[PDB]
């Protein structure tokens, strides 16, 4: 028989083979052994079940593994295979309408998407917190932070300059293809998911928002837009291509899971915001601006980022991006 | 302004940055200096124009660079930038309806797609040959050959076995996810474009068809299906995952451009035909079958491959694939 589930397995394969992500959760859960032992847990978006099994292994008395997509069936098999069917219960469907037999002492969730909020799953976690978490209960991870940095993307620089290198390799001048390539690769309003490294970072990364996930008002902050202003000074001479956005989350003890290009790579990579064309900058060129993360009005699952930026003495500009 | 041309630049970037492909054409054209010097050339599907410029640099008196897609505008700029606007003429639209002022002494074309015939551009080259090529004129490349080999895809083997390795890395048994992963990654009828190496090849590659591009009847062979039977003996014990198909083309002198996994990688990679699940084989396991390349009836641009195969003493089986 033929099945149409390639993407289902591949997304969960990518997450579990992400050792930074999976080991950070494993250890962040283990570090909360004191708060979980003999207690009850809700795993929001349990996927293949691995975080719910981690919670049971951390001492949890009972875990409700709630999963809306078709992969829930695999999670129930994984639970049984690990001998945990008496303590980890896999519940299909959205956490917003699942029926648990009790409120829970803790919620664990791997809810983050590209640019932190793509897929807009955080609202489901907060809904579950309001509906099912006991007063003073535990949320894992407990907080998120958002970061921005100006970038000179080395790979993009090579792709753009490639056309002027053709003469050196084939004896045909194609340097007029550079304006065309720049229009096509940068003159669009899509957020580009790409992994960078420290070689690409043009100034000290700036924290522009800090989200305490249990805080009053956050569900409404998410609808109005999460973000803030930033300011930085360029390290050296380079073409500025735009900005990279990334995040970390923290497990209280604390253990930090980072998606920074200065840190080990993860499947989240970074969310890149390209200007329409490169801007030359030098050492100590001042850059300031504002970043807002928003749901897109067409598809609230889809991340929108509104960028305001000012490079040196240029006028401030605005560019409105939506997830690729 | 925002443009929607990312894929246009990226496909031509991939071809020009493919040094195996581009240098083989450059040299295959140069090798025909005697047949091209002072003569006229039609470049079918000129793209960004580089092959037409190669022809002019090989001595051609006049080159008609015909291109149906929007990139034709870039080719006219490239021609002008190389000072060739008096001898290389860029004509937009399909070669089937272009008007040339003369018949031509030679046709050059980079028409090959994944699995050789995906995109079905060969029929356009043959149409142009019948309509515009002088009697006894030159076609570059002049021939193509098709190859098949049984494969044990090392990357696929790792992805499938990954689920049974989770216990060794996180202390959670996920080995039941293997049946699921196999269904999703192999239990489908799509041709998978993937680059392999010699490590993946399970028996001596077999040539199953040879296409002399100028031969009588080929346009009708393409509609009925191109291919033939094959037989081989496995090198050693391994899971058989299916078959890889690839091609070469030859420039008469001859210079061969190969897409074999035993040869330097190209952007064509190979076209992979996975069985529904792996079949264990051993040294000297006999494998035979037949491969037919066909246009898909829904979208004649889209390659279809009909596979018949017999592994050892198993019954012969059939699997009907269509391009991803
Ligand atoms: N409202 C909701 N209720 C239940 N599951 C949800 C949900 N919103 C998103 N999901 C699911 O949440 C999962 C997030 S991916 C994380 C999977 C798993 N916890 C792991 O860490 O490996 C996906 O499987 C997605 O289908
Ligand atoms: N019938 C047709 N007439 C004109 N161009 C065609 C065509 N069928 C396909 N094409 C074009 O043929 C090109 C094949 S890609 C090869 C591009 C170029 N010769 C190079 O080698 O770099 C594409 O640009 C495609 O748009
Ligand atoms: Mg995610
Ligand atoms: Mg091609």
């Amino acid at each position: 028989l033929y099945y149409e589930c390639y993407s289902d397995v591949s997304v969960h394969e990518e997450m579990i083979a992400d050792q930074v992500r999976t080991e950070a959760y494993r250890l962040g859960i283990l570090k909360n052994w004191a708060a979980l032992r003999g207690k009850t847990v809700l795993d929001v978006g349990a996927g293949t079940g691995i975080l719910s099994i981690f919670c049971a292994q951390a001492g949890a008395r009972r875990v409700y593994a709630v999963e809306a997509s078709a992969i829930w069936q695999q999670a129930r098999e994984v639970v049984r295979l690990n001998g945990l069917e008496d303590r980890v219960h896999v519940l299909p469907g959205p956490v917003e309408t699942v029926e648990l037999p009790e409120r829970v002492d803790a919620i664990v969730s791997e809810w983050m998407g590209y640019g932190l909020l793509h897929e807009s799953m955080l609202s489901s976690v907060l809904h579950a917190r309001t509906k099912w978490l006991k007063e003073g209960g535990l949320l894992l991870p407990a907080s998120a932070e958002l970061f921005v940095a100006p970038i000179s993307d080395q790979m993009l620089e090579w792709r753009l300059g490639f056309w002027s290198q053709v003469k050196q390799h084939y004896g045909v001048d194609m340097s007029c293809m550079e304006s065309f390539a720049t229009r096509c690769l940068m003159g669009h309003s899509e957020i580009v998911v790409q992994d960078l490294s420290g070689e690409d970072v043009l100034a000290r990364p700036q924290r522009f928002a800090q989200l305490e996930l249990a805080r009053a008002g956050l569900e409404q902050e998410l609808e109005a837009g999460v973000g803030g202003r930033f300011r930085c000074s360029c390290y050296g001479s380079a073409p500025l291509h735009g900005f990279a956005v990334w995040f970390q989350v923290t497990f209280p003890g604390p253990l930090v899971l980072s998606t920074s290009p200065l840190h080990p790579a993860t499947h989240w990579k970074q969310a890149l915001l390209y200007l329409n064309e490169p801007v030359p900058v030098e050492q100590d060129t001042d850059i300031s601006g504002e970043i807002t993360l928003l749901p897109s009005p067409d598809n609230p699952r889809r991340l929108r980022i509104l960028l305001r930026y000012k490079v040196g003495d240029h006028e401030e500009k605005t560019k409105d991006f939506a997830m690729e």
